């Protein structure tokens, strides 16, 4: 865990001394951040660190952990530069999305000291909507983050490989081990065969880049700190419209529309419509995130940890292939008002004919006086949605 310099012999500047222990997410955040700074003081120019990963691994959290700590360095989203043309899928996974020119580009002009046009995409329009100006930061730190973050076009010119590996990415094969275990298997074997059902390209395109990483972390997905810092969620029956949020509600409260398209998922097995732990498989503005469906319900208020991460729809086939089944489709269309801490939203459910208001954050007290700024009590329905159409069977 100790960070050392050692000299290239393909160039002067100096690079950190490979650390084969894999390491905790918190000591390999104190590493990364004491390799930066070595680095720093022994080569000059940018400092490009790769920060390479399967999604759900931890990768974006570790980005936002170092920005909060150094906001002197900044963060380039490698995602930003994907172009739908290339392919005909629209899978995020897909390696031949990034379009290397822009990217290889920016990163010469960088560091050459010139501000870059760093482009901008949106993934709802599934096209590049613009572009942005980046200069060098003050720090001279740049984060490269994405899967392919550690890519042999990349390398040659990255002063730090990191990778992010576990999280909440592994803990999804764990959790389909515990549904499918059958007695007389070795664990070991299934694990490696539901992530090549469930991931099929981790093993092939992702992990070889992740083994020429220099600072290995390994994050340990925690069960426990979901619940420490829930989602505080009530919702009404009530008939608030959204000419009334946005006059109720402050001007920080912006607002939008969006169509979200949920699927949930059984395990195998007979549960009797009972004791039935769903996954849920969202789709909203082109994106798949898969969910853990673990709600407690303090009435009036349900609570859940509302963990997710991004999958590809592959994922949905895999899952199924290995015996989790549909049991439903919820279609809705929402009008929401974010206060980027406090969200306030209205919910028409297409299978139930019924619009339902919804306010939920990570503050409870936040949300409860919210929710009575708006008159909700005595219009409180503490029932998931899944829930509700049980319900009303």
């Amino acid at each position: 865990d100790q960070v050392q310099l050692i000299k290239r012999k393909d160039s002067g500047r100096y690079e950190i001394v490979p650390i084969e222990d894999p390491l905790s997410f918190e000591k390999g955040f104190y590493a990364v951040i004491r390799a930066c700074q070595l680095l720093a003081q022994k080569n000059d120019g940018l400092i490009l660190v790769g920060l390479a990963g399967p999604s759900g691994a931890g990768k974006t959290i570790f980005t936002e952990k170092i920005l909060n700590f150094m906001p002197s360095i900044a963060i380039i989203n490698m995602d930003n530069y994907n172009d739908g043309t290339r392919v005909i899928d629209g899978n995020f996974d897909d390696p031949r999305l990034t379009d290397y020119d822009t990217l290889l580009d920016n990163i010469h002009g960088l560091r050459d000291g010139k501000p870059v046009q760093v482009p901008i995409y949106d993934f709802k329009s599934s096209s590049r909507i613009g572009y942005r100006t980046l200069e060098v930061p003050s720090s001279r730190i740049v984060i490269l983050e994405g899967i392919y973050a550690l890519s042999e076009k990349l390398r040659p010119l990255l002063d730090l490989r990191v990778s992010v590996t576990g999280g909440v990415h592994f803990d999804l094969v764990k959790r389909v081990l515990r549904d499918i275990q059958r007695a007389g298997q070795e664990p070991e074997e299934i694990i490696h065969q539901i992530s090549e059902t469930v991931y099929p390209m981790y093993k092939a395109f992702i992990e070889p880049d992740l083994k020429t990483a220099q600072i290995k972390i390994l994050n340990k997905f925690n069960p426990f700190s979901g619940f420490q810092n829930p989602t505080y969620i009530l919702k009404s029956s009530k008939a608030v419209t959204p000419e009334q949020m946005k006059a109720a509600l402050s001007e920080d409260f912006k607002e939008r529309t969006e169509e979200t398209y949920d699927i949930y998922l059984l395990p195998p097995g007979e549960d009797p419509e009972a004791c039935q732990s769903y996954l849920r498989m969202r789709n909203r503005d082109g994106k798949y995130n898969l969910m853990f469906e673990e709600w407690v319900t303090d009435r009036p208020f349900i609570i859940s940890p509302r963990i997710t991460f991004e999958v590809s729809v592959r994922l949905l086939g895999g899952l199924m292939a290995l015996g989790y089944t549909i049991a439903t489709i919820l279609k809705r269309k929402s009008h929401i008002f974010d206060d980027d801490k406090v969200i306030v939203k209205t919910d028409w459910l297409e299978q139930l004919n019924r619009t339902y208001v919804q306010v939920q954050g990570k503050d409870r007290t936040f949300v409860k006086n919210v929710a009575d700024q708006l008159g909700l009590e005595g219009s409180y329905v503490p029932h998931t949605y899944i829930e509700q159409i049980q319900l009303e069977r």
